[PDB]
């Protein structure tokens, strides 16, 4: 009875055709646009099919979809506990934070204590240690968004276990690599793990609460296991979650994760061969942070690059002398490129186009620039040509 | 590519490769076709609105132009559909919309006469059942003058009669308060002119997009004649403050849902709700069982009799394939959990294109259940062995005779 949705598409085509033009135009736009932004990805069509189930009209099938997602999350991540009802990863974090209430909290950036990065582009774990032994936090939150290196969840847990703290990990940005083993997992390192289904699991907007070896071990104080306390925080997106969790166990997802992982290495190496500095000097994960030219600001780069059809994200660089709104670097993720099945040659072509656009941009201040309209049109056509040579495969 | 082909491949992909899930989702649509639902606000989203929910706009966090185009279509449709001068369509929830408007218009610690009928803000109960099943507007006024709330909220889940939004505005203006209207349960009737509109009477009106408007799980924020008027005590207009001065797949579906309600097929389905309620209210009275003289909306509240308990009534009926909700009556001698009444909504029956003859037969089966079940306790239901088998089969047979039309 998938006829329901197919003939539902037919109702839109006949009666709401205006709306259907915009729906068709976005699919084309997402496919004529080159996307190197780290956490943007196109959700797999199967997951889009489950997101429009008749389970919106809501009952034992609502528990079946829930039980299937819980089982699938536990297999993918090796979780002894799993919770799947979060409508966002932000909610998954706050729900855990609410279950665990005491002023002390250490986080990367309640009485919030903050840590950051070393002046050379790494998490200052020794600062995490010093802050933990001083303020005796309730939990320490680990997990970074723009980091280009493997987060040592084991190190964080060593620090926490000497400061009597709980370790929470947001693996939202590296979830697929953690699931496929390419990135070390925090499932047993962290007491509790949170993740987003959409970013790197190519699924719906939502959240997963997970725990491993500490799931049935007692919370520090409060005479309960981590599984209870988390579960005492009590849908279409359930169906889509289970679809995404299922595809994430397929070998096709393992390949997409290696392509994320391959493209990161060739692109970072190709930036270096053009004397553009990658801050880690290497790429682990799906992200490459490039330190931008002397007069080039990250704000100028992203605005000019989008006008040429490439979307990238400005990011702070180690030793940043500039504002947050106007940076000195940019961040690129190989996520949506893996969905485009870009070979090593294509990744080198993208670095070529990107570095060529920047060499033609004459910065005027820190958020203004000049790019000759003709050169912009020519660059925008090279980008769309690369989009055609490497299309989004599952969208075809 | 096209949205349809992406989705047809998506549906095909979720049958070769993920089949366990496909059976569960396909099982549920069958369950809803054999279950006769008399619940007030449960409905089945239209397939046209459902297909819009598989937009690739989900992948959007200018790349925001098409999301702006979808949004503007929803704003303009919402404004025309309800006759509103301001609209906001980005609410994940009806509750999210209500919370968002409350935060925008109330300062921390402000008092709201929510008339909720069941820390940052203080809430006055507002009751509203005192007038023997009517809203106690006179207490709303008394409390409003005594507590001077910044906000008064109107809109009832289980009311079976028209809410006098104008009367609340009279109360609100006398007590120097803002009026919020939650019309989630009567949205289509206000839409189609059957229930009086709150757009100009209330400063801000909110609505779910699923309960009566047959659309996605979500919320909508509205304002009418008070849109360009500044919030009392503040230097900004209601429209700017309500603008809070990213799920776009739901926003495409809201546009589709708002468009369909403008079509006359929605109007007929609204008349079918209003019509079926009158027939079923009439049959209940002629079988000597309705709070209020008649239904002026989609809800019928029935007082169970002869020590019938709303909890056992609802429990027994599900075993016979009929889904209803227990609901308090004026003069609840029993607990809140064990009511002495039953609540029925005709939204699901309009989607089954049931004739007046069929509505009476459903009441017939319903009363025939209650005339037979023998409450032994206030919760332990009894007297349903093989009689419940033929009764379930008879309900499923009415489901067969009257199918959900738009679900083919």
């Amino acid at each position: 009875q998938a006829d329901l949705l197919k003939r539902g598409l037919a109702d839109l085509q006949e009666h709401d055709a205006e709306l259907a033009r915009i729906l068709d135009a976005e699919v084309a736009r997402q496919q004529r646009t080159l996307s190197l932004v780290a956490s943007c990805c196109a959700v797999k069509p199967r997951t889009l099919a489950a997101s429009s189930s008749a389970l919106v009209n809501v009952c034992e099938n609502v528990d079946l979809v829930e039980s299937l997602a819980i089982q699938r999350a536990r297999e993918l991540f090796g979780a002894q506990y799993a919770g799947v009802q979060s409508h966002s990863a932000s909610s998954a974090n706050y729900q855990v934070l609410a279950a665990l209430l005491e002023p002390g909290d250490t986080l990367l950036g309640y009485k919030a204590i903050g840590y950051g990065t070393t002046k050379e582009g790494l998490i200052d774990y020794d600062e995490v240690r010093r802050l933990a032994l001083e303020h005796r936090p309730r939990l320490i939150i680990c997990g970074a968004t723009a980091y280009s290196r493997v987060v040592d969840f084991e190190r964080f847990r060593q620090i926490a276990d000497e400061a009597g703290a709980i370790l929470m990990a947001d693996i939202s940005h590296i979830a697929g690599l953690v699931a496929t083993g390419r990135h070390p997992s925090p499932i047993d390192a962290a007491h509790v793990t949170t993740t987003c289904t959409h970013k790197q699991l190519v699924g719906p907007r939502g959240g997963l609460i997970l725990s491993g070896r500490d799931a049935n071990e007692k919370v520090p104080g409060r005479d309960a296991t981590f599984s209870r306390v988390l579960e005492l925080a009590v849908v279409n997106m359930m169906a889509a979650k289970a679809a995404a969790l299922g595809y994430a166990m397929t070998p096709e997802f393992d390949a997409e994760m290696q392509r994320i992982r391959d493209a990161a290495d060739v692109m970072a190496s190709e930036f270096q061969a053009r004397d553009y500095e990658v801050v880690g000097g290497r790429s682990e994960n799906h992200t490459i942070l490039i330190r931008l030219r002397a007069a080039m600001t990250g704000a100028i780069a992203e605005t000019a690059l989008e006008h040429c059809g490439i979307v990238v994200n400005k990011n702070r660089v180690p030793g940043e002398t500039r504002s947050s709104f106007v940076t000195s670097g940019l961040r690129i993720g190989t996520g949506a490129l893996a969905q485009r099945h870009v070979d090593a040659q294509g990744c080198r072509q993208i670095v070529d186009l990107l570095c060529r656009i920047l060499d033609e941009v004459t910065p005027l201040g820190e958020s203004e620039f000049t790019l000759d309209p003709a050169l912009r049109k020519q660059f925008c056509a090279e980008a769309e040509a690369l989009c055609v040579k490497y299309p989004i495969a599952d969208y075809l």
